[PDB]
């Protein structure tokens, strides 16, 4: 089952991901403080060439169609660690499940890194479920970490360590 | 019996022969710096992005007697870190910060990381109120070693005095 394989994000992929996001609430869920929203061209060109950032277009092998997002982050080599963020399936099985077991072993096969962490928020329960069953495990929840308008949104700090993905 | 003040170029000599080692600097400063730590390296702390750097006045005799910092400072998510805490006094220190945190910069949550072996400096920052959050397992890299981080908060509504 090579169900999907990661490719790297570029300009031609931009419009898509842009139609993809189409409020501000779903741009805070998808992508934190990385962004304002509506997302434009600038921003995803500064993405693409940050420091330390891999982002990944994901293309379904049957019919060639890019159906997702996903991105490695903040690449830290003297900690040896790195963050899973922007997570998004465009349409679509556990397409999730794939894409996230695709950028795990990027990380800890490829480069060869210590510890995976992602965020989430505390609401997106049949996610952090889908998390928990690939492995990673709660560290703490991060209590009113963002604002969203007039409230705070709490985020779980979720990681995987190397010994947890590989005996 | 503290206050705390705008760092500068006059104190960087004293903050550089406080920092002894390596181990010491991580614990004091995490990521943030290379050792040794040099003139170089402190003129940038100074001039980053949302960050307040300060030396700890005794007000009795005027002599500066620590550091610390409130860095990240968020606009949007009303937030910020406390850290580059270098020293009873301890609790002032802390209570002159978030005294500008919660009360002059009018934020919502103040966060904090210490190492979990120095539990000693745990149990004082809870005392004064913070609450750990979670255990950020191996994330800092130390030779060949990990250590395991505390991420601790405090929101406004915690906050009195
Ligand atoms: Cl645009
Ligand atoms: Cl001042
Ligand atoms: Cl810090």
């Amino acid at each position: 089952k090579l169900v999907i394989k990661l490719e790297s994000f570029k300009k031609s992929d931009f419009k898509q991901l842009i139609n993809w996001i189409n409020s501000e609430e779903f741009l805070i869920q998808w992508s934190g403080n990385a962004f304002t929203f509506p997302l434009d061209e600038q921003q995803l060109e500064k993405y693409i060439e940050s420091a330390n950032t891999l982002a990944f277009k994901v293309v379904d092998e049957e019919t060639s169609d890019v159906i997702g997002h996903i991105s490695l982050g903040q690449i830290d080599n003297i900690n040896k660690s790195a963050r899973i963020g922007k997570v998004l399936v465009g349409n679509t099985r556990s397409i999730g499940k794939h894409m996230m077991k695709a950028v795990l072993h990027i990380a800890f096969d490829e480069l060869k890194l210590h510890r995976v962490t992602l965020g989430v928020y505390d609401f997106n329960t049949s996610a952090i479920s889908c998390y928990e069953k690939i492995g990673f495990v709660k560290e703490g929840l991060l209590r009113e970490s963002k604002r969203v308008g007039e409230t705070y949104w709490n985020l779980w700090e979720m990681s995987m360590l190397e010994y947890e993905w590989k005996k």
